[PDB]
């Protein structure tokens, strides 16, 4: 059962709003995501660009394209992109997902309590976009993020649900292949580190706008400790 990355995205011309790249091992039996920011800086040659603009050429498969390039050693696997409204179906068409809740969020939604909270759809978005509310920060909104995510996998290895969410979801992988994931890499789901690419903002005047826009500079450091850490995530060939 050799290791695999999978690129999640979601959406919302179109853009890619959040882009979180996993490795599932069976062997380290682990799941090991990292989302890259919205904003990281990217090159096109002569021009510059935000990576969530790599969905403008070939919808997903470009956004994906962008995440290889900026990643050299690793290599995608599978990818999954869903907008807002798919979101928020695929949580009901599972029966909704169950997280534990760190902090009192009761000023948002009076569900999100301490503990256990179960979720649907719409519940689950507005848990995941809190901000403010978070004493967190931006790692908060990420753990949020994170439980979402995993709470939305415990429940789909307990399908044709790919219709009930259709057009919103879309998916290199096929029926057999979801089916063979959760009948061998169910165990990957027991250990799941998830971190965001350190670097620094910085505003570049744009040339065809008239003014500074803003991008992320990922720390070079950094950006090997984790290109090298997913390759290690799938056995380095």
């Amino acid at each position: 059962k050799k290791p695999f990355s999978v690129l999640l995205m979601g959406s919302d011309n179109g853009r890619a709003d959040t882009i979180i790249l996993a490795t599932a091992n069976k062997q380290q039996n682990a799941v090991e995501m990292v989302s890259i920011p919205r904003d990281t800086k990217v090159d096109y040659g002569n021009d510059i660009g935000k990576i969530n603009a790599s969905y403008s050429n070939g919808g997903p498969s470009g956004t994906v394209s962008a995440v290889e390039k900026l990643m050299p050693g690793v290599p995608v696997d599978y990818f999954i992109s869903i907008n807002m409204e798919g979101f928020k179906d695929l949580v009901d068409a599972v029966g909704g997902i169950t997280v534990y809740n760190d902090i009192d969020l009761t000023e948002v939604n009076s569900k999100f309590v301490k503990g256990n909270i179960t979720l649907n759809g719409t519940d689950a978005l507005q848990y995941v976009r809190i901000r403010h509310e978070d004493p967190r920060g931006d790692f908060g909104r990420q753990d949020r993020q994170r439980d979402v995510i995993i709470g939305i996998a415990n429940k789909v290895i307990s399908e044709s649900i790919m219709k009930a969410v259709g057009d919103n979801f879309q998916t290199n992988m096929t029926l057999t292949d979801i089916t063979s994931m959760a009948t061998n890499y169910s165990s990957v789901l027991k250990n799941v580190d998830s971190q965001e690419l350190k670097g620094e903002g910085e505003m570049i005047y744009s040339e065809s706008y008239g003014f500074d826009l803003y991008y992320f500079a990922p720390d070079e450091t950094d950006l090997e400790r984790v290109i090298n850490m997913f390759k290690k995530s799938l056995d380095i060939t």
